[PDB]
């Protein structure tokens, strides 16, 4: 399995789609988010990426932290 | 009773109604608040969820801390 | 290569181009960024310089570390 | 969205791949094609870039104008 | 993994070991430190818990700020 | 199957079996089959997209055992 730190920008878009978060793939792509960034995103980054719903963002944050395992 | 961390989004709405805070049901549901979020909500989160009255917000903050010992 | 602390303002523009970041030349030049400033550039500075896209900004922060560290 | 006129040479390569036209990334990269050029390429430019199959080139020309 | 606010006292012990700070397990255990307390510990709490070396304490404070 | 008869899909299955599926596409794209697998050197693996150092040495180790 490809490790997260090597995921490309399309790999990140595929990850979002796998979790039914494709609504954010355009913003993540336009902001050039790849796997070297993904597990290190903070609350303010996700707001800048258009993730605004409180519980929704906390869910994404949780999933992001899990990628560190 | 169900532990807080397993509360669904409807379960959280039920909790708000139990404490006569049903005015915030819609915002909590639209923001997908479930029990895995409740004890970690901070002032700014509550403001984003429409809890703007000062003393009212403080009362909710107290009830959230209480979830840690229920 | 010329040491970074000696880089002129055009030297910083060349570096931006060398990494396909020429879209930021005008802002860096207008703000008078030279080599003596590159080790002091923080996130807020880069945002002031027009680097707003999230992953793109973290890519520039990474390259600055690679250039100087 | 990043405007086309600011696409870098890698951005153009990624665009080619995205449309399964990756066979031409090397030529576009070697010829320093970026977003400032992409929407202005003509038939003869595309031929110089290795895009020789007729219908295939016509499809790229169609996409290049939809970038606008 | 498990959210920090749910961590039991043994869970906090496991976290300390995971960062090679096992010298502080029994003190954290005896003081009944669990996840509900962990992120809110201050300098004087850590000193009360036996975390005395300056840099070593700053390192623990940094990790605490990260689990939160 | 013996290794030197492995098809391109056979090599892909091998990578999958070792949870190295991230290299399926490049190995398939580069037309790697059993007749090539044993003769792959460090620079061939790099050309095939194998950049993690220790991981690459793990693959090289398995390629020898494949013999
Ligand atoms: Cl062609
Ligand atoms: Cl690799």
């Amino acid at each position: 399995t490809k490790p997260v730190h090597l995921w490309t920008k399309p790999d990140v878009a595929d990850w979002l789609e796998s979790l039914n978060w494709g609504e954010h793939k355009e913003a993540f792509m336009d902001n050039e988010i790849d796997g070297s960034h993904l597990p290190n995103l903070q609350k303010e980054d996700l707001i800048d990426l258009g993730v605004t719903r409180v519980g929704h963002r906390m869910n994404i944050e949780r999933a992001l932290k899990q990628l560190l395992d």
